[PDB]
């Protein structure tokens, strides 16, 4: 041990099939006395927007935070007039599917408010981005697996087929214990013919929310509040829910499927109740994490394809408080496919390639400037990306035997560059993740559009989160931000008590 | 910190890269000399049973806790006159191998006795409900990977082939990094022509029941005993060992392979006993963690297919203690599925979905009453349950091309459910998870059957595990179930010291 | 709790959902400003050899660990005369992809040096068998994706097409969320006809020897360096780069492809330095743990044939230190595989199935020769083998349908059997995997060639591990093997506080 | 023919700040040399600067943000005396004839 | 043959020898083809194109390694800590295009290497490439080890 | 045996010094050998440059 420059402490420690003997102790482990669920048919309904109102029994009884909506409907495809031909019938058996998540791409924004005071997040476009974040295998295959799960890889559907992967296939032809594709989900269908087609079963879909979580890792329940109520409300197109796949629609001509229609009936939240056991008391006011998500956005109308590069810059924008963290993108243009149905069905949701970025920070310029593309994949997985180098980092080759043909490339979407703030920006001295107030950042950087098919305008997003406390008490909802005081920062104690990595798993 | 609502105590960490000062202890492993292994074969094998009296080499000698037994078989089979049949070779490139896990599957009780104090398990039906509970990818492709190890999706194997996931099929046309199907498993053929066929390898496959661990982890291996005994008395049938697709017999079904036989060469077990070094003594006395399994079964008579619903009633019975798990679900009945060969070799593991349960605990009634069935299966996920949603509860739909052939269902196993009985039933006050004893319960359940070609007659199943510590001495062995007294179990004292999700990792 | 055979303590957790009260503790996170990424383009990069020098911007700034060279190239096919034609081209979708992973399995050599004080691996051989060793599903789609990364199963390519499994895919064919096959990298194909191809891409590879980490783990990065420079020496062969199969090569031995040139253009390192922040300071020396890898290898002249067994006597060897661990494996002689270049295009690496392995340590010998020829396996995936036992064994049978061929017997891979030196060899009390020195080790060893249509002349490897603490001062760098003493590490008290599955985490 | 690319320097330690400082990608010397065809026919060029980013010492990212457009405006201001229209260089000339490119 | 590299010699001259030591040990490592041991001469070699020798195989055993320790007599006391010269030599290669044949002439130039110190002594010159001539036993034990005249 | 050699490290009483023998040694070999010293240690492997 002292051999070293600096004599260094020993320990010994006993391999793990001689672990015995140490003092071991038998733990009692107590849940409170009733443990309840129920459904909350919503309240108020209709074809745009519907809503929930759902008190809790009574102060005094916690709330489990994993809630979760189902939701039954009816969808009709009619045959358009008048692609040529039409031989096969209207649904295919590899070719489409519900887009997964299907009603949370959907929802416009979803809006909670716990106990008088209200909390929100706009779902639509900010799921996408958020959902490739956190999921590793075994998540992917828990609770994150009710709704139709799997991501959309390849840039362009109609090149995908049909391969063992592909976003969209049936439950046959799925690899024996991993992501299942889209096609699995359950819906019977009444009928398809060529020329009609309609299916109709449940769908569940958690609300993705804070506090509320949809990641496994139990945490603490919301004790102790008097109301509680949700709000959804659909963007407008709603064909959006569904998916398809170009190979079947046909030569200088339109797609088959357009138009369709939906329904929905009434839908019904799931919250649970355990009322806790005489033994313990549960404290008057307490204090939950609580993080708040935003979205900044740039258009752009210029256009580049299939594969040539040009820089966008984002409008500067202003933060009221140094962010947790945020993501940027670019990705297709929401202005665009959104008209006409055959746009908004078989178009998949994808992100360009970044090539360099080089976003600033109050003020500075550049922050990550000099960094190869390739390192800001590298620092992001840090932070849980999931998706092989690969898959992030655009388009992938391929050859094929016989002469002549040409070699076909493949786009296969771009990834999407995240950084937390203490952990790669760097923050000058006394600043950390709470503090309070004033700064504006705008990100500018490059991207090469990837897929071979379509011209693609684009757009960038800015997702920022903020993470502060949240005091539900009896009665009332004081929510903070800017917990820590700046002077406060500088001279905090430092624990090497708490690793980490640790603090990785808190997520929201 | 402070600032937000009730004040809050203010620490702050480094991050992982500049996380430089801090106390570095070279920390020295010690793991006593004398590994060492050996193979006890066993005099007194049979074609009714297998006996393995064998010894530890002396005490003060830790025995490793893994055990594991390997025997070589010999089968034949033989073509079944009459068929309009065949062509043209009786074994099947992808259509039948191993129930798995097969030696495990076909015994029909084990038991051990370890130091004297015997300890069984129900091999045969415990064994395809537990296994499903516990594995991350991570374990599956450890120790488990010895004895076939891919369990049954499908309702029928008529339908699998030829899939991507088909259970019993070649090793290449597997995905890279995951579970092979069982006709990846080596063993050498010495035919399979036409009319006949004879294949001949080793096999392995692990002791379960506790203290022995088929899962992964390790811990305190259980030593010092004298003398230690297993005894693998199988079931009658032995044709069950195969599995075969029906997709090849004709008209009426006239399974061609009837009918075949077995037989056995000496087997052997295998344990590892190190010693522990000389400095560091063991104690004379020490108490281990101990579980026990025990199943309750019911049978009906009546029957539903192909689709129907309906429901059925558990039957009162008491139990010593409180357990601490509970296992439910509704599988095939076994005093069908026995008689006649080529049936008892088709019929695959999986249960009927279940599509509401509702169940009495003492005195308690409706403990759960108002549960979505995606509510139930979110808890048992919560839980382990390392299935996809679609999986549980499982009916894919399957669209068809060509005008006009009806879409195609496809049945995919049934849920099974598990309560954890302190957090998901809800116990009442100063009532834990050890404490004896005498309570009541029943449990009434709503299943709907989904397979497709055949007519279940269904058997519900309940798999209790009770918890409670063993002290192994030299030389009689204590057991006890509920060693928290009553009182004791009230009035404990919370720690938060230590974390939940650590229970979640010491049992199986 | 009382009232088992010795009472034991109590204590009482509660359930996740509850435990709303214990004291909880704002945090900020903070890490020191301006976290940068520098490239260093290599002076005097050539065929034979790359060299980086590059010097820390200024003292005060710590190295971040995980450093990385980007290396863009150029590879020009050619058709051998004249079996051909020879149609259509040369490149197959099939037949050919990198090898894993192709910069560092190129390598003869990484010597890199910190402060003044030299480190080096022997990158080459080490790397294919420490590939399989460490990672998890996890691990494995992070970092461990830049390099072409799914390491070969197949024992000749030549059988291995068309399977979800076959390592030189396409990118379309491999289920989501796995190892994507090798040909799923992306270089351009500027030409590919018949007679000539040429491609063009840009590849990364992480430098592998530590410090410098690999796994995703994150951890101290080295301040205070005054000086840094890497340098690698590549065999020239180079050749080997390349890998391809052999199903269209045909019945004369002579090969389609033969030969190719490969160039390469200047390369940058691309290290990056945090700064840390005024407020706290950091320690003027420090204490870095460091393994030291080194390889000794024993070539044989004898020659066994397809489906043939032998034994091979090790060769002695005296060793520094006990190792912290110490692989073997048996695998197919370079020295004959180097001579002629279609022989080095079409051999995958992989090894020979171990039958028993029978090993001496430390003047006793005889250790495991008892153990099962699969117990190797289960003692060392204790260490994280991380391949299934099937594959592992490592041999496989596909019994055909139709009238009346032969069943193929295909040959999978080998296992590579590690044995961490306190935990399956036991030493003697005194000795741990610190404590110098002079032991000697010498393993004998029984084995069978799997693969069916070549002779391997076969060969042996011990890849060992030290372990030693590097303490670097500035401007110092002393380097250590043996911090534990003779006295030192006996009677050195156990630690209950940790935490044995802790020492496993910190892979070196 | 019209690529884009990066490019990077080994770093080069100064021994004092220099009054000023010229950055520019010429066609590369070692190709023009070999041949008595080449060495006559090839002018002296240089490549359009789509973005320019340089470090100062041990300070990175200056000048990153400014358009190429920018290092025209600055540099002129140096003394540059050629037209916007060179720097950055290339033209459009279009021909009308049918059934011809432009 | 003799272990080269400081501070042992290979010279004409001794000098005073390492004391007081602890510790030495010498690990070689031979790059992979072991063909470069062998010499050939292209004489001998087909007229159209091909070799006699084509293929071979090397062996070694167990190599001893020869060392002289001089103990010094008790009444002359040698000092407790001492200091001896020693060099450290490095290698930049760098490849340049295209080839030249069978004798014309070019110019290279090299990418700026950073030092620390003034060296000692800076050698200089132009090899015929190691890239090729790895190829076949034949050409590695044919081909001379003479470099390329400098005309400038 | 040298122009076989990849590199050749040895370590002295604790701390490592390495040279890279197989690029060195032919052009290092001309200096600075006057004949007697060619006839001298070099004598005991070949010796005779290749001119």
């Amino acid at each position: 041990m002292s051999n070293s420059a600096i004599p260094l402490n020993v320990v010994a420690v006993q391999e793990p099939r001689l672990e015995l003997n140490n003092e071991r102790t038998w733990v009692v482990v107590k849940g409170g006395q009733q443990v309840t669920y129920y459904p909350f048919p919503s309240t108020s309904f209709s074809s745009n927007q519907f809503n929930f109102i759902c008190n809790p029994p009574s102060a005094q009884t916690v709330l489990d935070r994993l809630v979760f909506i189902q939701v039954p409907y009816d969808i009709t495809f009619t045959a358009n007039p008048s692609h040529a031909g039409i031989t096969e019938n209207l649904l295919q058996p590899g070719r489409d599917a519900f887009r997964a998540f299907p009603i949370s791409s959907i929802t416009n924004t979803l809006n909670a408010t716990i106990n008088g005071f209200p909390v929100n997040i706009e779902l639509a476009q900010i799921i996408h981005a958020l959902s490739r974040y956190h999921t590793p295998l075994k998540v992917k295959n828990g609770w994150m697996s009710m709704q139709p799960s799997f991501e959309d890889n390849y840039q362009s559907y109609r090149d995908a087929d049909g391969a063992n992967n592909n976003p969209l296939g049936v439950f046959t032809s799925a690899a024996g214990l991993s992501e299942l594709p889209r096609g699995s989900y359950t819906m019977n269908v009444v009928t398809n013919t060529t020329t009609t087609a309609r299916i109709t079963g449940v769908l569940y879909e958690q609300v993705f929310l804070p506090p509320f979580l949809w990641d496994g890792e139990q945490a603490g329940g919301l004790a102790n509040l008097t109301s509680l109520t949700f709000n959804w409300v659909l963007n407008n197109n709603l064909a959006r829910i569904w998916s398809h796949s170009d190979i079947t629609n046909d030569v200088s001509g339109n797609s088959t499927i357009g138009s369709m229609n939906i329904s929905f009936q009434q839908p019904s939240m799931y919250l649970g109740f355990v009322t806790p056991r005489l033994n313990i008391p549960i404290p008057p006011r307490i204090t939950y994490p609580y993080f708040k998500l935003s979205r900044y956005t740039t258009q752009f109308q210029n256009t580049l394809a299939p594969n040539a590069s040009s820089t966008f810059k984002s409008n500067v924008v202003q933060l009221d408080s140094i962010p947790r963290k945020l993501y940027l993108f670019v990705k297709q243009s929401d202005n665009v496919i959104y008209q006409n149905l055959n746009n908004q069905i078989t178009t998949p949701d994808v992100f360009l390639q970044i090539n360099n970025l080089n976003l600033t920070w109050n003020n500075q310029q550049g922050i990550l400037s000099g960094a190869s593309s390739q390192n800001l994949y590298d620092f992001s997985v840090q932070n849980g990306y999931n998706k092989t180098w690969s898959e992030f980092n655009g388009v992938t080759q391929q050859f094929n035997g016989v002469s002549g043909q040409p070699t076909k490339v493949i786009g296969l979407e771009g990834g999407i560059v995240c950084l937390e703030l203490g952990k790669d920006v760097g923050l000058r001295d006394d600043e950390a993740e709470g503090v309070i107030g004033n700064f504006n950042l705008q990100v500018q950087m490059t991207v090469t559009n990837t897929n071979q098919y379509v011209t693609v305008t684009p757009d960038m997003y800015i997702v920022a989160v903020y993470d502060g406390t949240l005091v539900i008490s009896n009665t009332s909802a004081m929510a903070s931000i800017g917990v820590a005081s700046k002077e406060e920062v500088l001279n905090a104690r430092i624990t090497h008590g708490v690793s980490y990595n640790e603090l990785q798993r808190i997520y929201g």
